[PDB]
Parts: structure tokens; sequence; C-alpha cells
């Protein structure tokens, strides 16, 4: 399966629902490297491995 959200200028994380529309959040790897830059800016999710991209 797979997921998809977006992130938080505050906040890096992927704001997305999994099993059925459970509120979930996860910081993504970006440290000072890039915690997002723009409110709800992009973001996504894979079941394959958990890899959650960013913006």
């Amino acid at each position: 399966a797979k997921y998809t959200g977006k992130c938080t200028k505050s906040k890096n994380e992927c704001k997305y629902k999994n099993d059925a529309g459970k509120d979930t959040f996860i910081k993504c790897p970006k440290f000072d490297n890039k915690k997002c830059t723009k409110d709800n800016n992009k973001c996504t999710v894979d079941t394959y491995n958990n890899a959650v991209d960013c913006d």
C-alpha cells in the first residue's frame, strides 16, 4: 500500500492516516537538512519500507 500527505513548517512530520484513517504523525529524516519550509508543502509514505519523502 501507500499514503500521501504534507508537512508543517513548524513541524516536519507526515500527518497521514494508516490502517483506515488512523491519525499518524512521523517526523521525516531531515536533520538540519530540510525540516520543511512551507505550510502543508508535500509528503509521501510507502508501506514498502516506511520510506517517508519530503518536499
